């Protein structure tokens, strides 16, 4: 390939730099001291484990290149200690620190595509055995489940143990906490789960043995607030909200946190919505004129999921498995259920692996 | 008391607050949204939950109060659709909206009493039976690792099962994860532990069966780093940092997150850090300008822990059993122990509890 092979590498800026001329014309920059720091070397990296073994305390951080070689597919550097590091053309093109390259290997790694919904969702649907026997169809479940929150699977048994059967199968972890002590448990006000945690529970698999639910995409309500009341947006997006779960189940529990209802990332994005009405406790800590506004926030954001536009409404048969997003779905409902919840770092480590097998 | 009894208690502002003069002489406000929210009646909440029934959908968020009635420890209000709430005196001054009352009451609830320290540590150590069978110690216990970091429990036994044992005892739930798919698992570079997790385990457990380990308080670090060297601490805390843990643990795995090392909360307060060298991915997704100053800027912080005012150098012997904070401590070191994981709100429920059990 023209972009992945090397017409000219040499360093620059003191050698602090290394430019690579790619065949593409396109050009990209390393620095030295990240090029040192990431020696594939024995003696400094793990391959088994995919570990640098190189500490901190041996890097000059003003390290420059002392010779440079290359030829269309490697370059090979001397360092001023003499240390020899070789470097795939490959491995460079894919690490190039341009914003393009970047971006591109940051939506490879965590997948950020999203496919916003409301009550015309036609929700999406595989089949159980297929998900467990095949790599492709393993992956469509995971990639949906990601892109658009929510994903059906029909034709398990009726029986209790397909949720387990599911998870020893995909390899998952699944998660234990106060209220849902074992990892498969027997299970109108739209709510996500557990909003009292720190970390709320990622996923959730839930499987109908015995046989309406509804459900609104979050991260949609969200951007449509956004748009028709900025001010309440900007209130729930910024007001730390105390949640509150206290009950017994093999202890006394006393389970609290603070969360922002609707909880943005560093570039103002979405990532998750905390909110159970019966959890949101009686201490509220915020000004006193901040409340009166917060609730009237409140009420437009619920409003909005109620409205017909947004909501979605299912049933589940027996053989049913429903997975779903817990931190980006809001449900309720105006039944013999087996239900597991995994961490959202479980499922996107299947979906990495997954989508790897599958383009092998 | 005169804190706590009601000298008036009226109606403001379009009856939509509730002032109320404590014979402390003190004043308080209360929003008429947020007491009917909170109204403690059997339609609206349900004691042994101690969760709200109250629907959004039913809220009125322009409520004013139509009539009020009060004595020295209660207030009797009546709303416009002839809804009734009582209210407690002490309930109220408890949850009082000045920034006084407000910070107290988050003291109580999250404990952020924090002690620094460096090489001149003195371990806490407290006695394994007598935290197992008196909550004062249970208590001494916990308060003490969420303000040091850092406790030695001395005495169990030498054998297996004394984490568990603890865990059962404290009706903890252990966490399982790639690299620590078992409850209770058999066990110089400073590191915490599990960067590559979107949610680092918060507390680990360490019982040594049969036997120098380097500690290093993170807070106190990035508070001497911060004075030192501003540049370097702004870099580290606002750098987001690839995280990679690849691997087989009966299944294959590729666990990736992105972390700041230096974690803060909206005040700028340091909550967690998260760095293991070994870990940190070669993918660093910065522009090319931003890398030689994060690596200056890490090894400023690297050497700050290495110094000799800063790390603290101790010894497990069997029946130790160490507890630390894995989002405040890292550690390292120049052997048969069971160890476990918690995540923090397990051991703030516990800590909670605890202190409600001492104080009666
Ligand atoms: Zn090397
Ligand atoms: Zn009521």
């Amino acid at each position: 390939s023209m972009a992945c092979t090397i017409q000219k590498a040499e360093a620059l800026d003191g050698a602090h730099l290394m430019q690579i001329l790619w065949y593409d014309e396109e050009e990209s920059l390393y620095p030295a001291v990240w090029l040192r720091d990431n020696c594939p070397c024995s003696d400094c990296y793990l391959d088994s484990a995919k570990a640098r073994k190189l500490l901190v305390e041996a890097l000059d951080v003003n390290i420059g290149i002392k010779g440079l070689i290359f030829d269309r597919k490697k370059v090979y550097i001397t360092w001023p200690d003499e240390h020899y590091s070789e470097f795939q053309a490959d491995w460079l093109k894919k690490r190039c620190f341009s914003k393009q390259a970047r971006a591109k290997l940051q939506r490879e790694l965590f997948f950020p595509e999203c496919q916003y919904w409301g009550s015309e969702l036609q929700l999406p649907t595989l089949d159980f055995e297929d998900v467990l026997r095949y790599d492709e169809h393993a992956y469509k479940w995971l990639s949906t489940l990601k892109k658009v929150g929510i994903v059906r699977l029909t034709g398990a048994s009726d029986k209790p143990g397909e949720v387990s059967k599911l998870g020893k199968r995909m390899g998952f972890l699944y998660l234990t906490f106060y209220g849902h002590t074992w990892q498969v448990q027997d299970k109108l006000s739209f709510h996500t789960d557990y909003p009292a945690l720190h970390h709320p529970p990622g996923v959730q698999l839930l499987h109908c043995i015995k046989q309406d639910s509804e459900i609104v995409d979050g991260f949609n309500v969200c951007q449509k607030l956004k748009k028709n009341n900025p001010q309440a947006f900007q209130i729930l997006s910024s007001t730390f909200v105390d949640f509150t779960d206290i009950g017994v189940d093999y202890c006394d529990f006393s389970v609290q946190s603070k969360h922002k209802i609707i909880e943005l990332d560093d570039k103002g994005q979405v990532v998750r919505i905390n909110f159970n009405n019966a959890t949101r406790d009686t201490i509220f800590d915020v000004p006193v004129e901040r409340v009166q506004p917060f609730y009237a926030a409140l009420k437009e954001f619920v409003d909005l999921m109620n409205s017909k536009e947004s909501k979605f409404t299912f049933k589940m048969n027996p053989g049913d498995v429903i997975t779903f997003d817990n931190w980006r779905l809001l449900h309720g409902r105006r039944r013999h259920l087996e239900g597991a919840y995994a961490d959202w770092d479980v499922v996107m480590s299947r979906l990495r692996i997954l989508r790897q097998r599958v383009e092998n």
